[PDB]
């Protein structure tokens, strides 16, 4: 039985409070909502959320890192308070189209530090693969580290379901990932206002919820997965396994949820330091300060050493 953190309300940041601190910038035919700490712009730490979430995920993590480097946290296209995609498509490369276009307008330094979770990590990894000169370090967690060739025995049957018209009902009609999966993968009970911040972009039924269905349908299952995403992930996985000069931090979840394959995948990338914090999947909600402190020390060490 999950309980409220009795000390959390004293520092709670509501959706409105977070969004008030964000900025918007026109990108291609749409716009990106994002948080930008601005100061210390000689470095840039870009935090990338994944499915069901938004920049809001990082709200308690980022304060620890701001004093050492400019921190920048977007809402991916179609998610959070960002604009929608011009053609209503939300595949990995649609997200990547807007993300990379957005980067071009941020006055970034030559080498960028990424912090990625879930599909946000996939975006960071793909960016790194295509810009191998532009990466100072990578922090990742609960990340799409590799393809799936084989904890989740019926994964194929589940992905087959999510790819059927039942997936449309599960998500567009019934908001499966936001309203059911998200709270199940946080160890504490979220304050009502915190859950409301996650629900808000997806509060209405129908097509607005598309990004939360499109993400799982991108799953790089070797057997049945979209072959283009499978190849993207094979490509960046090979590159990461050879990236000895790229400092990395893997933040492992304890106990995690079916996370053994992620950890083993992560251990195939050289120059990775491993740390562990409490959580299931959305570990930012269970150990944000331990995460922030780990990320801060890592960044500091990377900037020294360099
Ligand atoms: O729990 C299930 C089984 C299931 C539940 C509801 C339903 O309508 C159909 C099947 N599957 C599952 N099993 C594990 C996880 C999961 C794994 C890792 C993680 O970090 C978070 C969730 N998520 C899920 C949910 C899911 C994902 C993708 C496609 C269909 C259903």
């Amino acid at each position: 039985s999950k309980v409220y953190d009795p000390e959390q309300r004293k520092r709670m940041i509501t959706g409105p409070q977070w969004w008030a601190r964000c900025k918007q910038m026109n990108v291609l035919d749409s716009f990106i909502n994002y948080y930008d700490s601005e100061k210390h712009a000689e470095n840039a730490v870009i935090f990338l959320h994944g499915n069901a979430t938004s920049s809001y995920l990082w709200r308690h993590v980022v304060p620890h890192i701001e004093p050492v480097a400019r921190c920048i946290i977007p809402d991916l296209i179609g998610m959070g308070k960002s604009g929608k995609s011009g053609n209503g498509s939300y595949r990995l490369l649609d997200h990547y189209k807007y993300l990379t276009a957005w980067f071009e307008l941020l006055n970034l330094p030559k080498k960028i530090i990424f912090v990625g979770h879930d599909w946000g990590a996939a975006l960071a990894f793909h960016y790194a693969y295509e810009h191998q000169d532009r990466i100072k370090a990578i922090v990742h967690m609960e990340s799409v580290v590799d393809v799936i060739e084989s904890e989740w025995p019926d994964i194929e049957e589940d992905i087959a379901l999510i790819k059927s018209e039942e997936g449309e009902k599960m998500v567009l009609e019934n908001n499966f990932f936001v309203e059911t999966v998200l709270p199940s993968k946080i160890m504490r009970k979220l304050e009502p206002e915190e859950f409301a911040a996650y629900l808000e972009p997806f509060k209405e039924k129908g097509e607005v919820r598309r990004p939360t269905l499109s993400w799982p349908r991108e799953i790089p299952l070797v057997k049945g997965g979209k072959p283009d995403v499978v190849q993207i992930v094979r490509n960046y996985n090979a590159y990461l396994r050879a990236s000895d000069d790229l400092p990395k931090l893997f933040i492992e979840s304890d106990p995690g949820f079916f996370s053994n394959a992620i950890v083993e995948g992560a251990k195939k990338f050289p120059n990775t330091e491993f740390v562990k914090v409490k959580g299931l999947h959305f570990l930012q909600e269970d150990a944000p300060d331990e995460m922030g402190k780990y990320i801060k020390s890592f960044v500091e060490r990377v900037l020294k050493n360099e």
